[PDB]
């Protein structure tokens, strides 16, 4: 089984985030964070395996750079409406596992995860920029 952090400043997006994951049985939902601060104390004392998180929670690289050098055995999943390749490539960089877009993210947010366990990134299908650069 996984065990899944979300982490976003809205409640209904949390909602969404979790319902989404609910009817997929092996995935145990251990944590919904509304700031960096509280993920951030909980991150020691929780075994947890995937943080969904949106960047707002600039100041998102930040926080997912931070995690990375002192929570590097977490994966992060990273949502985001923007499909500018700039932002994603900066993204890919801090080496993060999955990226979902928030335009139907409900529906990839399972296949991105199921990526993930099996030791598999999940890029979505704009990586052709990043591709042909």
């Amino acid at each position: 089984n996984m065990n899944v952090i979300i982490a976003d400043d809205h409640p209904i997006v949390l909602f969404g985030i979790r319902k989404s994951l609910e009817q997929i049985e092996w995935v145990n939902v251990v944590g919904e964070f509304e700031d960096s601060t509280a993920l951030i104390n909980n991150l020691p004392k929780l075994d947890a395996h995937v943080l969904i998180t949106d960047l707002s929670m600039g100041d998102g690289i930040t926080l997912i750079k931070y995690i990375k050098r002192h929570f590097p055995s977490l994966s992060i999943i990273v949502l985001t409406m923007n499909n500018n390749p700039a932002i994603l490539s900066a993204v890919l960089d801090l080496d993060i596992e999955g990226i979902v877009l928030k335009q139907g993210a409900p529906t990839d947010l399972p296949k991105a995860l199921a990526a993930l366990q099996k030791g598999k990134k999940f890029t979505p299908e704009s990586v052709s920029r990043l591709l042909e650069k």
